[PDB]
């Protein structure tokens, strides 16, 4: 399942923008890009309240076997019940992430991916649109 | 290479908005919705100039690898070089297509499908925007 959009070649130099609305109540929501649900180059988890993580972004990658080493950021422009928008692009070394308030993040391209074929949102939000150009 | 958007389940009751840019000097561009590249419930070919078709939308479906019987529309709010946007819904009997105009088309849901999992664009355009609500 999940819509296969043929034209969307999310490769080095392309910019992926996702937009949506965070649930009225929210602990966290994530943007995930990689090969599949369990094989991710970038997991971008925006945690309003998840364990010791309050208004913290957690970044990580995943392999079938499990999660890798987390990175954290306190840049947190999001609020429950509000519009979110995120743009992601990458080269062979890094992912470059821009949040709607102009905050910017970076994350290693650990598996040296040149193209990504899978996107999801998970957690307490809904995905409205996917833009690629 | 394509992007699977996990969250997007294009089933009866949902509204698929597809957007992009038409190439300068365009001759035709098409939007396709189905199960796979050669199995389509809806093919919308927006023909600026293709054979005897001038500023005409050609609507069809594809079963096995074969085109079925074409329907045509002369409502053509499209310009080379410009952004386009089209919204598609369906129930088990019809597909409903709304143009940026407000102009609407209807096409039979020939194979009475309840969900579609493949979207593509071909010809003198690029697909940049996919929204689903
Ligand atoms: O690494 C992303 C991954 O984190 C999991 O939660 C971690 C948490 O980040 C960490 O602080 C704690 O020590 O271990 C938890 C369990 O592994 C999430 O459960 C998972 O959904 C991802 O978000
Ligand atoms: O039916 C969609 C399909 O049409 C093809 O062109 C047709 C044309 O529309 C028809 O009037 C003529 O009789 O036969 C042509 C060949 O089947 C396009 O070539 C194809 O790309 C689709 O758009």
């Amino acid at each position: 399942g999940g819509l296969e959009v043929k034209n969307f070649d999310f490769k080095v130099g392309k910019f992926l923008t996702v937009g949506g609305v965070i649930n009225n109540y929210a602990k966290r929501f994530s943007i995930n890009v990689g090969e599949s649900t369990n094989s991710l180059s970038l997991h971008l988890d925006h945690r309003f309240n998840y364990g010791a993580d309050q208004n913290t972004i957690v970044l990580n990658s995943m392999v079938n076997s499990g999660w890798e080493t987390e990175q954290r950021s306190k840049n947190f422009p999001f609020s429950a019940g509000e519009y979110f928008e995120i743009t992601i692009t990458f080269d062979t070394n890094k992912f470059y992430i821009e949040l709607l308030d102009g905050h910017k993040l970076e994350f290693p391209n650990r598996y040296k991916k040149e193209a990504l074929n899978f996107l999801s949102l998970a957690g307490d939000a809904r995905l409205t649109f996917v833009k690629l150009e």
